């Protein structure tokens, strides 16, 4: 990926820190390997505070990446957070016309998201398929947009 | 420690099932009052349905909203569709507003699972605590976020 | 409740009369109740109709209430039909900032419905909740106003 | 029992229809067009689509030049979650319409985990339902009331 | 019997699943040119989240988008989550656009499903050429009502 030019914002929750961390670490790989060592970086509590943060850095930058965990609990209290801030998620890209890398976790088990931050043991680099994808689509778009 | 002095909050919270709305509403306030805030806009309705409109009316003159209620599964699926658009509609207002808004709702199955998450003296968990946490410290980063510009 | 100030708006559907006949007259009960005797009352066959015509009204009036019943029959239907409708009624109560009362039962049984349609051997009366909704949160919002 | 029908001969009607699984497509297409002919409408403006996905664009579009739209069409569970993902976003999708033009849309798409639950909504000789007629009347009783509403 | 010669298709397609995602775009290309179309607008994408802000780019300048990609379920409630907002996104542009988007997006349990909807030699189906016949025609319908 070459993204020299572009302005990253990276949104990262903090419940679960371990696993947050750890998404936001292999978000900075992919933007560092792809010319970005400084991409504008914001910590918030849950989940829920992403999208209000996300469309705060959409407005100003070329893409954003979101960062987080929501792990099952008893209750349906999941069902309704994982809905609404995906759909948030696409409802700030659309608005922005800013792609939005989604790497926030939606897993049944807390093993689940550990097999997919990023950490040595893990299956997969969640931060980084998020980082990939955001910034592979504003190349992509500023590409379309300088033409005619 | 949050330090939120400079700040306008909202709270919204309903009345239906009163003894864990209180005390939902007890947990934001004390988290407001260790944040510097100790006159929060504080707004009661009856249940959650009434929630959002009242949110949206806040947010549109404060830095932060906190949103309280509780709604238990009952017989049918109502519990299903009113959590889902109160969720979504919590969600729409932060974003129309682009101010931050604590979700302190909570959506059970049992009147149990709803007071062990009220922060009663016996709960495992202090959800209008959580959530006043969660709003106060959003509207500081946007805040520090605007002052860059 | 001191509603004589407010407008109040009414939709109710037709579908499934005795239900609906019920929770409209619970409404209407809370509204006179509330010093509110002629409010607008507007008829609907079914709850997919219940939105734009709750629009309509929340322009012009301080609370609207909306009443119907949903019961699932053989197919998914009943699923996009609440879902959507639901949805509808929290859209329209935040684009016009209005409150929007809702009493539009979503029920597995017939009998759960009747059970919640406030007749006299009702367990709930919900057009009577949907109506209080409605009221104490638009006293609410014209004291925030204020 | 024999009760006069709706009187809605000033008001111009809009229906899309799909075409996947086309007999019962056809066959609500018919019963709406029978309620808007007994209602005063020989002349509504009918167009056809593919698929339900292509539903919502066609409905706006009739949307904003009429006084009500009527929606039709089928979706049939098939093998994957593609139903239900499309099932809910159409119909959303005609609940926004509605809005977004302040016009009713009738809902006659049926969303159906058999075929033979839609052939039995569908109006057919021997269906127990003619959902096509019931989104015509919806659409046309709720134009009238609005009409008579905006007269205040 | 589809004759869109005058008219400005997108196709965007992910890439995630490459074999699958591949035909999915020979079977919507193929539809465009035997519609009188032989140069589509074609943008690839990583991901189907990635898939709506790139269709909406596209919608803007176009008569018709064909949105094309695969999610397959695994492990976690992810799918649901990215499978009804995406599907929701579509829905949106195409009514903020006044602009049909084909849908050949696969929503499936199972490779093997999404194999045998992908129009391969020997799928079941060609969902790319439904999702490019579902574009083209709904645009002519369209350019018909406009027209007088
Ligand atoms: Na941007
Ligand atoms: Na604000
Ligand atoms: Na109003
Ligand atoms: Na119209
Ligand atoms: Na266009």
């Amino acid at each position: 990926i070459d993204a020299s030019g572009l302005r990253l914002g990276i949104v990262a929750s903090t419940w679960h820190s371990r696993i947050c961390d750890a998404l936001l670490a292999g978000a900075r790989k992919v933007a560092a390997d792809s010319g970005i060592d400084g991409p504008t970086v914001v910590r918030v509590l849950g989940a829920i505070e992403i999208p209000v943060v996300v469309q705060e850095l959409a407005r100003h930058h070329d893409a954003v990446v979101a960062l987080g965990v929501v792990i099952r609990g008893d209750t349906p209290h999941f069902d309704y957070v994982c809905n609404s801030v995906t759909q948030g998620l696409t409802r700030i890209a659309l608005d922005t016309s800013t792609p939005v890398g989604n790497g926030v976790l939606t897993t049944n088990t807390e093993k689940q998201a550990l097999d997919r931050a990023g950490l040595p043991t893990s299956a997969e680099d969640k931060g980084a398929q998020a980082a990939a994808a955001a910034l592979t689509t504003a190349l992509t778009l500023l590409n379309l947009r300088s033409r005619i």
